[PDB]
DNA sequence: TTTTTTTTTTTTTTTT
């Protein structure tokens, strides 16, 4: 028999009772689906976690979906409870979903997540066939739905339908009034007639679901649509995004018929159209709510489009690196280029809610117009299939990129960022979606010229990439940070490390003195230096923090199209559901390191000589940068270009890695008893793998 | 040159080590302030004092604000260590504040307080300019502040401002509701509209800064403002008190915006106003925290 | 005592 069935029979007739199971045999996790925790008593002092998770264990005989007790949510937060792990259940309890007629829900009250399972069989049947239903929904609570395991803007599950194709509708007997006319007469007329518009901007999803509120699929997406008489902001309400979101895209002629015109929202701004001729309507807004007969939205095909209507054409503000160099800040633009680098999918905490996160990742789009790549801060645009599976050597096109500039720092910062109404599309060979635009044709011409010339731009994927480089002087660094939180204590650092969540990144500043720096030939005369101060105070340290370890996934690795899937999966966000690995995968140490140096280990003794720490120094600058003076100092972590070397062909005479390492060690030795201000980078790679890499050493 | 300079140069390179000063020269106390003793280990059976003291001993040349070892607070409880006295420091130590960029701090660890000085100079320069920063703050801690020397219900220091003046806020399109309106509708109002209240009673300050919890300006004052017939016990939190307490007098017409509404604190005792005709709303209370823009509190 | 941010809302009259 199966441990699942044994436990179920053991605790089936004692609902909501904590019962240690008779026998504990490891079970295999196969999925972790997240959803909102609702219908629980929030009066409790420890406010219930905002979200709860369902774990789909398997026992070799049957696989059953379980509801993890929210008290254990920290395990999923730190990615300890992965997919395909050998967890052992120490406590179990039943529970009946009164909103449904089914069986008990095995509740995992206590667990001991272990190691990976060598036998991950997804062919096992489901003990409770209700669990194996086509629409994958949460165990508890009416018509509930699942959210993306990490962020709230990524569509996830099966409710997100993608089967809305154009339909031929005859417009005879239809009025299709102009948007300006509607703006004039939306406060008097009763039956708002039809509208023929074209989507010009599609924005990310917005999850406004709150606990203990009678809300069903609380999603809203903002679409800007334009006709021959202006443009308006169209908003899709809950229960409509699931059916239409994955299908609606920019450039689709829609026929909205039964809508609701409201006064518009003052806390949300309407993006300016690419073509200024389009008159902007700001006093009006169109709300699309799900209706009984699904006719409120119709995707009119292009073939039916008549020039007589003169519908506005989807334009684009495509920009090239050279042009971007001359564009003021906050000047929206579009970028088409070749992905020559992709970074980890890091996460940041929303400033509004402490339990929500943004998923972002840095990518160095590049073109033939300049020698520097577009640095784009790619936040999730509710396009997980593209965002998660992005790889170098791919023609990448984003839609709405706000320009961000900072000239105070000596390394002038010029990186683009994705806006709310942005979009991501991967292009293939000649411009697939945007061939007509001349800039796309020029980019394709450059691609062909490079291909026939035998030149290939260097490619990288993943790694430790703290793009924003701290300024050259601590005063300028602190000019933005508050005085009370500017610095921390070497002792308090431990809590900072222990507070981060999956891929949450943090930057802290610590006051101390470099005591001993050691060089670790990383890839496959003096490498260690010790300070007399260290030899004296090493025996009187209250707590010597040991975080000078570099993980294999923090080393950027040169991309290889053949191992594309493996390389991508080694740096994406943790998948929600297990998927068996094709054949055997290679070793993450089997790929060449895009870096060009070995990592050092720096020991810092606090100003009071009581506490110490061991950070790891991971410079990303090549010796050519040293020779041409593209680095503020040898103790920094980035060259000014903030980009990896391209087709390195000039290291024949330049000092080798060992010479640069000796220079770095000597520079560190120059700071013997000097109170320096280190800038550390704390990133938690999940599964209790927190990397603490040094960024900059601000000397007096 | 000076005793201060000699001792500091002697003990700068040995933080958290106790060294008898090379020379013991009487030094005049020119100031004595009191602040919370957080950051100390509360695991010792003799729990360290809830407050520590900073003494601005002055030599003939300079005066450098020092730190009094909490074990010496007995000399200040009896007022034996007062301003204007002459004392002979016997033990010193160097401590570095890890939340500020600055030089070492002299840690007084044993004194022999004598008698009043014959000549006290208030014009002696400050050796360390950091000590001379106009918004005076305690030597230890990041955003710490000095309390009153003896009682905790008296504003003290430069954090307390009196610069607030009446402002002519236009009421062209300001949505002003009544207190009873919130009383009936405050659990459904996603946004709480503006208010136009008038102060009736202003309470004495209350310091709730415990040593272990990390709080900034643990100052809290309860103001009984009454808009229209209704009256509620508004309560200002955190660092809002030392920006509006020395300025707000009873009878000032306040315009509170971007506020919060919650349940009345269980042990709260709302005072009855002079006029009985008013309604004493005692179910919900408006909390005024420091919003990033300075529009939350505007007096008309 | 402490404690912040976010959106959601459907419907049968007028003629002068």
């Amino acid at each position: 028999r199966s441990w699942i069935q044994k436990v179920l029979e053991q605790i089936m007739d004692s609902p909501r009772q904590c019962v240690t199971p008779s026998e504990v045999v490891p079970v295999t996790v196969l999925a972790v689906q997240r959803y909102l925790l609702e219908d629980e008593p929030r009066d409790t002092v420890p406010k219930p976690p905002l979200y709860c998770y369902d774990v789909t264990i398997s026992d070799g005989v049957y696989q059953e979906k379980c509801y993890l007790d929210p008290s254990l949510n920290s395990l999923v937060y730190q990615n300890i409870l992965k997919v395909g792990i050998q967890m052992r259940i120490s406590r179990v309890s039943c529970l009946y979903n009164e909103k449904r007629i089914g069986q008990g829900i095995l509740c995992i009250d206590n667990v001991h997540c272990g190691e990976t399972s060598d036998s991950i069989s997804l062919e096992t049947p489901f003990r409770n066939r209700a669990h194996q239903e086509k629409p994958e929904r949460p165990l508890r609570g009416g018509k509930s739905h699942y959210l993306a395991l990490w962020n709230n803007e990524d569509p996830y599950g099966d409710i997100w339908l993608t089967d809305k194709q154009p339909e031929e509708h005859n417009f005879s007997d239809t009025k299709i009034i102009s948007l300006s006319h509607l703006e004039m007469t939306w406060t008097n007329r009763r039956n708002f007639p039809a509208l023929l518009v074209r989507i010009l901007h599609k924005s990310k999803l917005r999850y406004y679901g709150k606990p203990d509120k009678k809300m069903i699929e609380p999603y809203q997406t903002f679409l800007e649509v334009a006709d021959s008489s202006g443009t308006v902001s169209v908003i899709m309400w809950n229960a409509l995004c699931p059916e239409w979101y994955k299908s609606l895209r920019v450039g689709l002629v829609l026929l909205l018929q039964d809508y609701s015109v409201k006064k518009s929202y003052p806390f949300r701004i309407q993006p300016v159209p690419v073509d200024p001729q389009i008159k902007l309507i700001s006093t009006m807004e169109i709300c699309l709510n799900l209706r009984d007969p699904p006719t409120n939205i119709i995707i009119i095909p292009e073939k039916q489009v008549k020039p007589e209507w003169r519908l506005p054409k989807l334009n684009h503000r495509f920009t090239t690196r050279s042009e971007l160099d001359d564009m003021p800040e906050n000047c929206i633009c579009d970028v088409i280029g070749l992905l020559v680098f992709v970074g980890r999918v890091q996460r940041s905490k929303k400033k509004e809610n402490r339990e929500d996160f943004w998923s972002y990742r840095w990518i160095h789009i590049a073109d033939g117009t300049s020698e520097q790549p577009f640095i784009v801060e790619l936040f999730s645009t509710s396009q997980p299939e593209i965002f998660e599976n992005i790889y170098p050597m791919a023609y990448f096109v984003c839609t709405q990129l706000k320009v961000v500039r900072n000239d105070n720092q000596v390394p002038k910062l010029l990186y683009l960022t994705t806006t709310n109404e942005s979009g991501v599309f991967i292009t293939g060979h000649r411009g697939q979606p945007y061939t007509y635009d001349a800039k796309v044709k020029n980019f394709i011409q450059w691609i062909r010229t490079k291909s026939d010339s035998g030149e290939q731009k260097n490619m990288v994927i993943g790694g430790y990439y703290p793009y924003p480089p701290v300024p050259e002087t601590f005063s300028k660094y602190s000019s933005s940070i508050k005085v009370e939180s500017l610095l921390t204590a070497i002792s308090e650092v431990r809590k900072e490390i222990e507070d981060l969540q999956y891929r949450e990144q943090k930057r802290i500043a610590i006051q101390g003195i470099i005591t001993a720096i050691k060089y670790i030939p990383h890839s496959s005369i003096s490498d260690r230096w010790e300070s007399q101060l260290w030899r004296e105070k090493k025996f009187g340290l209250i707590d010597h923090l040991h975080y000078s370890r570099v993980y294999p996934e923090s080393i950027p690795r040169k991309f290889m199209f053949e191992h594309r899937k493996f390389l991508s999966d080694q740096y994406n966000s943790q998948p929600a559901k297990y998927v068996p690995p094709e054949g055997r995968p290679p070793k993450l140490d089997d790929f060449k390191s895009a870096r060009s140096l070995g990592h050092f280990e720096v020991t810092i003794l606090g100003l009071n000589h009581e506490i110490a720490i061991d950070v790891a120094f991971l410079p990303m600058y090549c010796p050519e940068d040293i020779r041409t003076s593209q680095i503020d100092t040898l103790l920094t972590s980035m060259n000014y270009s903030c980009a990896y070397p391209q087709d390195t062909t000039g290291n024949d005479r330049l000092p080798g890695p060992r010479a640069v390492a000796g220079d770095i060690i000597k520079a560190a030795t120059e700071l013997d008893r000097v109170h320096i201000v280190g800038i550390l980078d704390i990133c938690n790679l999940g599964n209790n793998k927190v990397e603490v890499y040094l960024h900059k050493i601000y000397s007096p």
